[PDB]
């Protein structure tokens, strides 16, 4: 199976304390990148990846146990497929003008503002960006997302939220 | 003249654009924290000026003008000398034992469990902050403070957000 592969890749990857941390997450994805050469990166830094595992940590053990780096894997893998479609000039990178269709597809329906501030962000003078950006981005993103839809809990489209609340969720990310 | 200076570093510093971008102030970061052997860090990296750059930017620009950073500039001018003073044991890292007495004197008081989550977000192994991390955490905190204190012109404590709004405020940072 797939889960029988899985458990053995996590296992290898968590080590001594059963969980992956910011260092462990940074470490697989740099290795993985190296074999894909249609992937232009600078590299998942470090500072990258503990934003990733932050966002990504629902038990605030600061690392990532079996189901959240499940969670984050797999989106992972479905959005570097994505990343490779979208970038129809084979730039490596994902341009301004390829980027809303590629969130369209990874189901990231935003506005142009939205983009805009986005690219502004994330992308690079030129408004290329590469793919740790993508990845990073999208992982936060998602989190956010996430975060809204709990805590609105009436459906009615808006979402209170308390200083304590706000300080918890904007610094460990 | 204390602006006299100020005035030729920031036209120095911001060139051809007139705005400090994240490489530029990347560059400048890691030249001055080089001439202070009593703040170790391994470097202020892309991500994380990129991260700095977004939350002081106020005009949308995309970079920072002579307003914004200033009040940047100005910040990590007190936020070094508060580091240095805070790190007892001249380690050249903020320890856990450190921390408080270090937002202390920058003005912010945080609970234990916020206190946790950011050691577990922003410190090492040991439990010890470089300097990057620190200013970057600091930058972050600050922000996230004013943006919130924005939106609270009443003094309720708490804040009404929809999905745009949510988006732009966690996203943009
Ligand atoms: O190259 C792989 O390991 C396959 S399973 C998909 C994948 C591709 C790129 C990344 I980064 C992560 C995962
Ligand atoms: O402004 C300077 O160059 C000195 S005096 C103070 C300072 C020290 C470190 C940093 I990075 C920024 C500012
Ligand atoms: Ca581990
Ligand atoms: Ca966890
Ligand atoms: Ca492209
Ligand atoms: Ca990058
Ligand atoms: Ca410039
Ligand atoms: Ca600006
Ligand atoms: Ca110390
Ligand atoms: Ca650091």
């Amino acid at each position: 199976e797939e889960v029988r592969q899985f458990r053995r890749l996590f296992a290898q990857l968590a080590g001594d304390d059963m969980e992956v941390s910011a260092t462990e997450l940074m470490n697989i994805l740099n290795k993985v990148v190296t074999r894909h050469p249609d992937l232009k990166t600078d590299g998942f830094g470090i500072d990258t990846c503990r934003s990733m595992v932050a966002v990504m940590d629902s038990d605030t053990t600061g690392k990532l146990g079996f189901e959240e780096f499940k969670y984050l894997w797999n989106n992972i893998k479905k959005w570097q497929a994505i990343y490779k479609q979208f970038d129809v000039d084979r730039s490596g990178t994902i341009g301004s003008s390829e980027l809303p269709g590629a969130f369209e597809a990874a189901g990231f329906h935003l506005n142009e503002h939205l983009y805009s501030m986005i690219i502004r962000r994330y992308s690079d003078e030129g408004g290329n960006m590469d793919f740790d950006n993508f990845i990073s981005c999208l992982v936060r993103l998602d989190a956010m997302f996430r975060a809204f839809k709990s805590l609105d809990k009436d459906g009615t489209g808006q979402i209170q939220v308390n200083i304590q609340e706000w300080l918890q969720l904007t610094m460990y990310s």
